[PDB]
This record gives C-alpha cells, structure tokens and sequence, in this order.
C-alpha cells in the first residue's frame, strides 16, 4: 500500500534534521520552518497510515484483543513494534528533560495513535475496558487496606470509616494542584475503594492546607500544576489521558474485574456512589471532577471555574459533560469565556446539590453519605449513567480529545501563559 | 460451541435440586447456598449462550424476522423451542402461585433473554416494532368504539369527545395503583385512540376516587401495586416490560400499522399528541408517564415523586428520560434520594407546563386540547421526539433494563420493603 | 433487477398520463382529484421502496463511488437525468415554479424522498454532508477581492472585515430581513469568505438598519421566511430549506471543508471560527433558529425570540433538533408546539441569550464580546463542545427525516392557506 | 392557614410550614375585613401582592417563592416536627427579647396600630351586617 514505507521515510528525514540542526531556541527561522515542515509531513502520514491500519496495528499489540493493555504499556509496545509511529521511551526521556517551550512535540504522535485506536469500534472499547481494570498498585495494597482501613499516599490520604471510603486530597503546600503522581494516587485510591467490600460509598474532599495564604483552611483543587506543565513534567498519556480513562471513568463505570465472583454475568464492574465536598474552590481539573459525582456539596464561600479560556488547554471532559449540566449557553460562558460560578448564585444548583455554611458542612456531608447506601442506588445510578453518557459518546469524544489536547499541550499560547505563572 | 449442552446440563442440575430439596423457607443454609450456586451457573450460561447465539435463536422464533411476535408470545415460543433457556408457562404458573419471597426467580432468565434480544441491532428493532403494532384486543373493539365513542374497561374509561380521546384512569379504591390488567387496558385504550380517525388529540387523567381518605377527589397515580408485587402478581414481562415497550412507547412513536392506507410510505406509524392532567399526585409509574406527554398540566396541590430510593425497583424509563428534563443533578436528587417535587415550586416547570388552581383546571385542560390539533403539531412533535430520544438510545437502555429490573424484582431489600406496605 | 425500478417507471407514467389528460389544478372534479392523488401516492411509495434497497447504488452512480463531491442542486439534477421518474427534471420544476403553491403537483416531495434516502445511508449521508461543507464557487471567486478590499456588498448581506472580525450585516431593509433563496446564497457566500479569509478571527451576524415606515431607523435581526414568496411558489425545498441547513448553518457549526492544501490539514480538515450574533428588534422563525448555533448571543432589552407558526406552519428547520438541548423538552414544546414567544428580559431568555443589554449599551457590548473569542484555546474548545452537543449521526439522522417531513409540510393544505392570507 | 389563622402568622417571630400547606384570605368578594391583615400584610408582601391576596383572594402555597414573604421555613411533613424543635432552641436568650422588641416597635408604631383599629372598629361592624356577607355566610 506504500504508507508504512512513506512514514518510515518521513520519520527518517525528521531524525536527520534533529541530529544535524542546532538545539531548539538556537535555530534560525529557515531552520525552524524546515523542521516544522518535516514534522508536519510525518504526522500527516501517521494519520493516513492509521486511518487504514489502526485495527491491524492494535491487533498485533494485544494479540487480537485478548490481552488488555493500559495506555502506558500500549504506547511503549507500539513504539518498539512500529518504529517511528510513536516515540520510544528514550526519545520521551529526552523530551521530559526539556521545558515545554523547547520540546519537539513527540507526544503529538501518541495523540495521533490514541485517536486512531479509540476511533475504532473494535479497538476503542477494548482499550477503555483495559483502563477500567484495577491497577497493580491497588491489587498489591488491597490486603493491608482491608486490614488497616488506611493508606497514606503522597497526594491522597485514604481511610475507610463507617462504610465510606474517605479520599482526602492532601497536597497542603500547593492547593491540591494536580500532577502525574496525584493521578496515580487517585486511581489507586479509587480502585481500593471499589474493591474493598467494607466500602459502600465514596467521599472526595480537599484536606487542610498549610501554605500561608490558606493556613488551616480546606481547599478542593486549584487544577493542573502549571509550574510542572511549563517545566515539561505534564504527560499527555500518563496524566491527561490516564485520568480521563482511568479513575474518572471508574467513578462513573466502576472497575472491571475478572470472572471471580457470583453475579459477574450481570455486573462485570464493581461500581459505587460518590460524594464530593468542595471547600474553598474547585478550579480546572478539580471542577471537571464534579461532573461525575452522585452528590456534590459545597461551602457557601466556594466557587467553581474552568479559567483558561484565552490560552489554556482543553478542560478534560468538561466539554463533553458540562452541557448536559448547564446547557450550551452557560457551558460556553464557563469554558469559552472563563465565567466563574459562585456557590451561592442560583446557577450553582446546576453543578452542586447542597450549599451549606462552613460550620454546618461536616454534618451535611455525613448525612449525605448515609443516603446513598443501598442496592437500589447502585442499580439506579448505573441506569442513569448509561442514559447520560453512552459508551460511544464517551469514546468518540476521547478519540478527538487525544489529538486535540496533544496539540494544545504544545501550542505557543499555552506555553507562554504557563511560563508566567 | 458446547454452550447449549452446558446450559442444558446446568438447567438439569437446577431441576434435580428443586425436585429433591425442601420448599423455599424450609431450606437450610447449606441447601440455600447450593441452589443459589446452581441458579448462578445456569444463568451465567444463559448469558454466554445468548452472547453468541441470540440472533440465530430470534431468527428461529420469528422466521428470520418476518413474523412480528410481542413479548409474551416471544418468550413462550422461546421456552418451547429452547427448553431451559427461559421458563415454560407451567414453570411460571408455579412461580405466580407463590409470594415473591418464596420464588426461585425464573423471570430473571426472561430478563437475560430479552436483554440479549434487545442488544441485537437486528432483533432489537424488530421486537420493538412488534410491540408498536396494535393489540388484537384493540382491533376487536375498534368498530364498536368508532360507533359508540365509548369503552368501559376494568382500569380505564375511554371516551371520544370533541376530537379528543379522554382516557380516565378509574381504579377508585386504590389511587390508580398499577397492575397487569391496567397495562392491558391502557395499551388497548391508547391503541383505540390512535386508530380512531375521529380522534385528533389524547388526554390522560385520573378519575374521581372512592376510598375514604380521597372520596370525591381526583387522583392521577400512586404507582405500582405494592401489595400485588409482594404477593407475586407483578410480571416482569407482562407488566414491567410490556408497559415500556407498548403503550408508553406508543405515546411517543405511535402505532405501527400495515401498509393499508395512503401516506404509509412517509408515516408507517400513526402518532398523535397527548395531554396529561395531574390531580393529587403522580407517584412512581404515574410520574414516569409524564416524561412522554406533549403537554402536562397539574393542580396547584399536586406533587411528583419516584419515592423508592432506598429499597425500590428501577422507576421504568425515568432513568433514561428524566435527565433531559431536569439535568443530572436534579435527576439524581429525585431518583437516587427520593426528592419529591411540588407543583408550585420553580423546578416543577421542568416537568409541568401549567400549574393551575383546582377550580380553574377543567377549563385549562379544555383550552390545552384545542391548541394541539393540526398537522403542524404532528410533524413538529415527530421531529422533536426523534431528536429527544434516538431509537438506539431507547433500545440500549431497555436492553440493560430488562435484566437490571429482573434482578431488582427479586432483590431481598425490595421484597422486604414491599411486604411492609 | 428485483422489479422496483420497473414498477416505479410504470407508476410515474400513469402520473404523466393523468396530468396530460385531466384538467388543470383548480378545474378538477373530486373523482379526478382523488385519482391523481392516488397516482402520486403509488409513485411516491415506490420511490421510497426503490431507494430503501438501491439508494447507495444510485448515489454511487452519480458521484463515481463517492469520489466526486456534489452539492444538493447538482445531485438532484444529475439524479433526474440518470434516473428518469425518480426525481423531477429541471423542466418539470420550472413548470412547478411558475405556479403558486396551491396549484402545484408537489414534485419537490420526490426530492424529499431522494434526500431522505441518501442522508439515511451511513456511506452516502456523510459524503453529501461533506460536499455541502465545501466552499461555494461564488465564494472562491470573490475571495481575492475580499482579502484585498475587506468588503463585499451583496443583495441581502453586507460583509466587512474590520479589526479581525467578519461583520455580516443582513440588509433587506424593506422587509425585516425576510428570507429567500438569494439570502441563503449570500449568507453561505459571506460565511465561506469569513472562514477562508486569514485576516478574520471571529464572525459577527447582525441585522441592519431598516427602511420600511413601521421600522424606519431601527435595526431588525430577522422576520423569518418570506411568506409572500412561499405562497407564490418561490421557496425551494432544496435551494432554500435544505441548502441553508446543510450549508451555511452547518458551516457556522463545523467550518468549511478544504482541500489538503495547508499545514495541519491532517488534524483540521475544516476551518472553523467562533461566531457572535446580536439581536435587535426580534428574531423570528429562521432567524431564531440561527441563534442555536452561535458561540455568543447578545440581544437588545426590547427584543423577543419566536418560532410562531405552531398551528399551520412548516417545521422550523433544525430548531426541533437543537432547541431541547438549550431549553429542555417542556419549553421547547411550548415554543414550537404552542408558539410561545420569549422576551429578552424574561429569565428564560438566558436559555438562548448570553447578554441582554439596553439599546444604548449594545454596540459597545457587542465590541467587547468580539475581543473575548480570539485565541486557539477557543477554537479547540468550541470544536470539542460542538462535537459533544451534536453528533454527526444525530445531525444526519434528523436532516434525513426532515428532508421528507418538511417537503410534505411545504405542500400541506393548512400551510398553503395560512401563507396565502399573509 | 385560612382567614383569621392566616392573619395570625403576621405576628410571629418564626413561621414554619409543611410543604403541602397554603395560606389564604379568601373572602374577597363578599367577606368581612380580615382583621389586621390589611394593616400588616403590606409590610410583608408589598402593596401588589397584598392586594392580590386580599382584594382578589389569591391563595399562596408553601412551595411557591412568594411563600417566603410569610414563611421562614418550608419542610416536608416527615421533617417538620424536628425542624419545629430546632427553631424553638434558636430563640431563647435575652438578645432575642431585646431585638424583637426593637423590631416590633419599628415595624408597627402604637399610633399606626391604634389609628387602624379605630377605623376597623366601625368598618368591620358595618361589614358584619352587610347584605352580601349575610348571603355568602348563609350558604356555607
Ligand atoms: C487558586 C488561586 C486563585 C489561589 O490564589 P492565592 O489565594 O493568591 O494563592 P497562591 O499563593 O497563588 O496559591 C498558593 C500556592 O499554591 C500554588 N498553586 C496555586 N495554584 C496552582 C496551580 N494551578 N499549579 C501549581 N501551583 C499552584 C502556588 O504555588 C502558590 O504558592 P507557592 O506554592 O508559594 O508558589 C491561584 O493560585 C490561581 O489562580 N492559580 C492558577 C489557576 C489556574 O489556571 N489553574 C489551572 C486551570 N487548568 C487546569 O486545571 C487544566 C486541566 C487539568 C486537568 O487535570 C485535565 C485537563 O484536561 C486540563
Ligand atoms: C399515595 C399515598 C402517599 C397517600 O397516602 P394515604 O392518603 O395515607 O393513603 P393510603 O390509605 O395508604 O392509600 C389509599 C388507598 O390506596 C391504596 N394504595 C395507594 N397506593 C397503593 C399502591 N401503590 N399499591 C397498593 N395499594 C395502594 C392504600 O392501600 C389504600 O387502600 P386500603 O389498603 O384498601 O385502604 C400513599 O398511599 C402511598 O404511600 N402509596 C404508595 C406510593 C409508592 O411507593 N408507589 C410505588 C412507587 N413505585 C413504583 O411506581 C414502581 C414502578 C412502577 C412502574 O409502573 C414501573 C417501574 O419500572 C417501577
Ligand atoms: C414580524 C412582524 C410580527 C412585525 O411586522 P409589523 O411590525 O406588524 O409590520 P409589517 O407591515 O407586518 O412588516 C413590515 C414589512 O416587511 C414585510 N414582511 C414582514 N415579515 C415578512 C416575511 N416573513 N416575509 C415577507 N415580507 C415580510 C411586510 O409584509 C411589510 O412589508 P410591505 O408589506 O412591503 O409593507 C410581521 O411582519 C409578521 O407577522 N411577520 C410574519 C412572521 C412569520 O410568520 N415569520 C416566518 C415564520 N416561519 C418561518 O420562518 C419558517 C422557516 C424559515 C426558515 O428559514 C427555515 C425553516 O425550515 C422554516
């Protein structure tokens, strides 16, 4: 067909130019234009190659869809089996060692790949199932958790108490600003909550902060770590896609288990209901999380925003979910124009179920946790979630997002805004 | 293959254990666990069998999709052609004779079956079309109804007047509590209204009650008959699925007719607009109905609830439809937490078009009926319904519902709640 | 092949024989009326059956197995010649166009049957929708002058590039911007220019100053479809009602499909931009429909929004598709099924309108809104939003049924009567 | 709460209602003056709603937004007993006494009350013997 050979050729011109030209930021305009054109030809061919060959490629890596691979494993195995399609671990380590501004944008190739995989009605669902399986880290910590009711992680403190999995986001120095480690901890904690049979409901809440401007106050989330993003430490795959397809999707659909229990034939996934309590504010990735909870409580003084309207990245799946909560006018006000929404305004009730004075909040949270216990809730939330968000809807969106977001992650406007934080 | 034989084997172990063990409630724990494990193995194999063979099975029963069979006929024919897949009429009669608490849960097998059928892009739409055809009972009563303008049925009084089919729900002793007979009446009445060419618009309204606590007052619906549900008299197929796929779906999409009139090529279905008027309250199945009308009126004092949040069954297709009316937050408040919504609160306007004082209501209902007459309305409501609810969306949901609801119908929590009413 | 083409050919001939022999439309007896109605019905039925099985093969003949993009007007013309009797010839249409709606035989209905069948196909459907997203020849031809001058005057639309904004002013000053086939052509042409012009970052749609005595000196957004023309037989199913939905309006949403002629085409085959609408006076019918696709909407304090023809009108475009998502099913029915008019100042205006402003504050609020929508973040976000809000299948499935439902309403007796009284 | 009972609500420090309740002064066409509602209602609801209620017999439901003009808390029948108990514990101190005395003094002057009751004494007497009233009342 010619496409693999043409791609291999275009990738080689890219490697030849990168080997011979000066470092990024010492390049002339002619040189900058030449490498940009080379990248463009190669990426174009990655797309065309995968438009026709994605299923065959995915079948090679997963043994015709009989081995579930998570994202990180999938893209690594794709790199070794299809050199030049997506970057090697080594090529990525060079990239990770640079600040965003200096990067070549190899992650974009991973966006191209994941787009093509998720677009497939065969490969797509299969990858999404892989990401709903429990993480190894969670399987390994599960017995100690069952025994102790407690796990301390770098970014999340998890405690079982009165049948509730209490996730406290506890990055006290930086307003629960998100990074790759927080995602790993979140997923790990979400997996433990779901697998633990002494947990009936989940609670997500921000912990007490220690930074001087917030000392002694709880804060839910200030969204993505902008410093790290500037410094090159936000991974397309291991942060931006992982969170969407992993813990966040697990909140919605539960964890896919193996056929190892009664009832698996009607409930292959273990799902539970989730309550979020918002102190201070929920910004960006933290606001995005609220679109997935069964119940949402907020302090009277809180606000909700997706602020990077002019020069930001796409706010995860908020573009997918927000409209269903707020309609297309408010969804655009919030996302396209950065409208911030306060707990006490009427439109907060589009996102938040209960708004309560700081001194009444603990007790309201506790009451809300008792209301979500039974099997009726489980069945009903499953049916509700199925109606709200079809698997195809989610998959289609995440397919385009994988590439759209990859591009935004390397947009000059973003790199500039982020560097000023 | 191997699956039909393995299923046949697992069903025989079930029949041997049922024949040899004591009656339900005289069984020991060891015996209870043994029969549960047998049921589980068999039901698992029903699922696996149908995952691969559902289309071939359905093709056998319907002559490769050239005979439309309704649900009751389809499951009966499946039982005789595929012994052990779904229960026989005989096995069901034994079940129906028992109270819910004592049943083996054979209807669950029917849930497995219907799930698999509705999941199929070929079988699914076909079965849905069969259930949109007119009922024989309605074809038989149609000429008398055209002549007389009047039919009295056990649970529903139907009257043609001024171009309006007035359905009055008239179970005056029990607040229009629903059962299998009511569904048969409702579908029959809906069929007549649609087929009768002197009917332009429908009206659904609760009749005057006679129970002492409501004497002389109209009441719309108190939802499912909980006594009958406890006593074993609520049929998964003939009540819970029949109403969703029959009269309720006919309110939305109309009756599928044979090619026997002009214009059939553009309008194979005869659809008309429907007005609902709510007196007293609409609970459960009655509240569910409101999500399908073109216009909804309520008395100032009325409320709307889907109350069985802790230990109830799934409220029909409310989990499918409610979100589009109220968004995800309110939809969860109503269904997950049992929030009841009053006619006079602002959020009633999400469900109700007009709220009127009891003494102004009759006249407001009459005016609403005159506003829905033309051909412009027919065309517009068709286009609106098509956008609001896709055929795939409906089908996918009813597929999962079929099994999810079957399981809830036999859940210990439900059986207990229902026994206390 | 399987008998359907022949049976259709036969039913079309009985139609022609009856039309050639019976008296003209308003001179027919009841027996005659009923005979020709029955003949039309048999033929139309067979058009549907024929296309239920053969639509892909038909569409493949006309487009060389989906390798040539044809727009609606070309597609239906080419179908008429390659499949006589399936859809009307240019000649048969000219006879129809020369009659008032009341006297027409309803040949456009056959085009509705055709387009329904095409759009229902998962292969032909998307391919036709892509054809309609391509830039119009008229726009490609005007593009260099537009890039040079920043200005184009058309019959129904004035277009001006200024401070990075494509300012579309609808300027049918004698008629409250009442819509017709020429307005659509102008609108699509202007939308195409705005999208293709690299010095345009954002669009603005606004009604111009009116000259009719009841509105002299006042801006008006839209009074919707030209009812006089509709009565007189001059509103085309294909060239007006489908063209606007699949062309400019869809381009406001999805952008213009270009050829592979620039960097980044592999991620962005379509050039899309954000759009602002500003509503003065009122937005009625087709004008109100347009508001369901803008990124920002501003209205004057005294404006209202309506889709008024609830009793005896045609379908209001894709409002039945889109309105529910904005207002929910109750309000959407109140507006469409019962003709509820919505005022800029009522709370429920906020379902449709982002900002409501006093007439003397409005120009400046429009200018501020245009500066807020500039970047690449907005482009990426609006794309992801539009993709979530309206799936390509959803849009297609709806437009498929609309093509026929609307064709029927275009020839409904009720409509023809209401329209004749205007 | 109807008539004289509705009138009483205009004098309490706290008012709770069940979700299903309503408030009316119904005898708009052929009734007597509803006590001091004509004096007090305007301060709670303004002159437009006050006339809607008294001149035209508009009935006001617990769950409608305007109920908040007359009622502090609206609660579901099963939550009501406990909400009543909590409201009682919030009104205990000496701060409350002092504040309610000052609030009452500002809301209704002794002259205002007295002037109104003076006209009411005769206006109501006349209504108590009006032919329209005697006819309505005889039909009940
Ligand atoms: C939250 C604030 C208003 C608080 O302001 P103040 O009250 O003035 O306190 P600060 O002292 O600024 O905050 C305390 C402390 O937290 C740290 N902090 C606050 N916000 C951040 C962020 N976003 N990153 C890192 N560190 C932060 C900052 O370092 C501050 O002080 P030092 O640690 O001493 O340097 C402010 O910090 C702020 O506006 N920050 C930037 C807001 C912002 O743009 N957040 C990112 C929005 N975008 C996303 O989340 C994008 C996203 C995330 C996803 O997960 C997925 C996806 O698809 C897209
Ligand atoms: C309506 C009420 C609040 C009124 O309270 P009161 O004024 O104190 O009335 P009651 O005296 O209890 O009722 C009057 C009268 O009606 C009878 N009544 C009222 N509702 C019912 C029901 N649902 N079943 C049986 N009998 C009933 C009640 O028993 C009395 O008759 P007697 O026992 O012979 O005296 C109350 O009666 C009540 O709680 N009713 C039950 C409400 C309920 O839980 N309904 C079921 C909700 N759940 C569904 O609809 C489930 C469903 C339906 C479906 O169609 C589909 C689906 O997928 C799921
Ligand atoms: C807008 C009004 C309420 C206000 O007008 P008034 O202030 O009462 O002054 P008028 O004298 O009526 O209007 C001034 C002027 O414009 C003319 N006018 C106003 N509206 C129209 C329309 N729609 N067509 C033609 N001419 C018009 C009117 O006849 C006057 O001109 P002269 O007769 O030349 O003096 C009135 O003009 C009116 O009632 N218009 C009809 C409203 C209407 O039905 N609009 C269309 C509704 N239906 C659709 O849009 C259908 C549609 C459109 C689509 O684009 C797509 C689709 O799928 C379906």
């Amino acid at each position: 067909d010619g496409l693999w050979a043409a791609l291999t050729e275009a990738a080689a011109s890219v490697e030849k130019l990168l080997a011979t030209l000066p470092e990024h930021g010492a390049r002339s305009s002619a040189e900058r234009a030449e490498i940009a054109a080379a990248h463009d030809a190669a990426r174009a061919l990655r797309v065309r190659f995968l438009d026709t060959h994605a299923d065959a490629v995915y079948d090679r890596l997963t043994d015709h869809r009989r081995v579930h691979l998570r994202l990180a494993e999938l893209v690594e195995a794709a790199a070794t089996a299809f050199p030049g399609l997506v970057p090697t671990q080594q090529q990525l380590a060079v990239e990770r060692s640079l600040p965003q501004a200096a990067k070549e944008g190899h992650e974009i190739d991973q966006g191209i790949f994941l787009r093509a995989v998720l677009r497939s009605p065969l490969a797509g669902p299969h990858l999404l199932d892989a990401m709903l399986r429990p993480t190894p880290r969670a399987l390994e910590l599960l017995p100690e958790f069952v025994r102790t009711g407690e796990v301390e992680m770098e970014a999340v403190h998890l405690e079982r108490r009165d049948g509730v999995a209490r996730l406290t986001m506890c990055r006290d120095d930086r307003l629960n600003a998100e990074d790759g480690q927080q995602v790993d901890d979140m997923e790990t904690a979400v997996d433990l909550a779901l697998l633990d049979p002494g947990v009936r409901v989940g609670l997500l809440r921000g912990g007490v902060m220690s930074h001087p401007r917030y000392r002694g106050k709880r804060v839910f989330s200030a969204g993505i770590n902008l410093k790290y993003l500037s410094q090159g430490g936000i991974s397309l795959v291991d942060f931006l896609m992982r969170r969407e397809l992993g813990y966040i999707h697990k909140l919605v659909r539960g964890v896919l288990t193996n056929d190892d229990r009664p009832g698996w034939w009607h409930s292959p996934r273990i799902e539970k209901p989730w309550v979020a309590a918002v102190d201070g504010f929920a910004i960006g990735g933290g606001a995005q999380l609220l679109l997935v909870f069964d119940r949402v409580l907020a302090s009277s003084d809180a606000y909700f925003s997706l602020p990077a309207a002019k020069e930001g990245i796409i706010p995860g799946a908020a573009n997918l979910r927000l409209g269903r909560f707020a309609g297309p006018r408010v969804s655009r006000q919030v996302i396209l124009e950065g409208r911030r929404i306060w707990a006490k305004e009427p439109e907060a009730r589009l996102l938040v179920d209960e708004v309560v004075e700081p001194d009444e909040l603990d007790a309201a949270i506790e009451r809300s946790l008792t209301r979500l216990d039974g099997d009726a809730v489980l069945a009903n939330r499953r049916m509700l979630n199925l109606a709200d968000e079809s698997p195809d809807g989610f998959r289609a969106y995440m397919a385009e997002f994988a590439l759209m977001q990859a591009l935004r992650l390397y947009g000059h406007d973003v790199i500039d805004k982020v560097g000023r934080f």
